[PDB]
DNA sequence: AGGTGTGAGCCT
DNA sequence: AGGCTCACACCT
């Protein structure tokens, strides 16, 4: 049936161990590394909508206390629900399942920033949720579905040095930065 | 054009 | 210190 599995999921749990962070900025972060997914069992001619957003891992905020990761405590004000829709949408079933769906462009943001962004809070830990939407009558029909391997934590700077690293290392865009002699 | 971490600078 | 921001020199 339809099954939808994350690409380069192992890349995702190698951050998850160390405790992932995204980098949310004003003008929005793309995230690194990026959701990119298989998706398998859709009608190949059928017309489907992809939708990213984020939910919220835990209740606590966090903090980075010598080297490691402790709870806080006063959950600010839930951020605001915001969505991403991938831009390939609206488009068929073919067009989804030939190549895996990636959402390299979505910017994480900590402002009410608009056009196709997602407003985090800080110091909060997120999971991205990948939705599909069918319109059409019988056809019609919504799903939703998590990677826990893609938790993280919203960070205005990064605080582990062993993220800081992996993202220098797989990166592209921070490959100046990987000149490690 | 457009994304990346690093320092530096800022307020509390 | 502790969190947030902005120029910048690199990269794509």
């Amino acid at each position: 049936e339809l099954r939808v599995g994350l690409e380069e999921s192992e890349l995702w749990l190698r951050f998850k161990e160390l405790t992932n962070e995204m980098i949310v900025t004003k003008n929005g972060r793309r995230m690194f590394p990026v959701l990119k997914v298989n998706v398998s069992g859709l009608d190949p001619n059928a017309m489907y909508s992809f939708l990213l957003d984020f939910v919220a891992a835990d209740n606590h905020r966090w903090k980075y206390v010598n080297g490691e990761w402790v709870p806080g405590g006063k959950p600010e004000p839930q951020a605001p629900s915001c969505v991403y829709i991938h831009p390939d949408s609206p488009n068929f079933g073919a067009h989804w399942m030939k190549a895996p769906v990636s959402f390299s462009k979505v910017k994480l943001t900590n402002k009410l920033n608009g056009g196709g962004q997602i407003m985090l809070n800080s110091l909060h830990k997120y999971e991205p949720r990948i939705h599909i939407v069918r319109v059409g009558g019988p056809q019609r029909m919504i799903t939703s579905h998590c990677f826990p391997e893609t938790q993280f934590i919203a960070v205005t700077a990064y605080q582990n040095e062993e993220i800081t690293a992996l993202k220098i290392k797989y990166n592209p865009f921070a490959k100046a930065f990987l000149d490690a002699k």
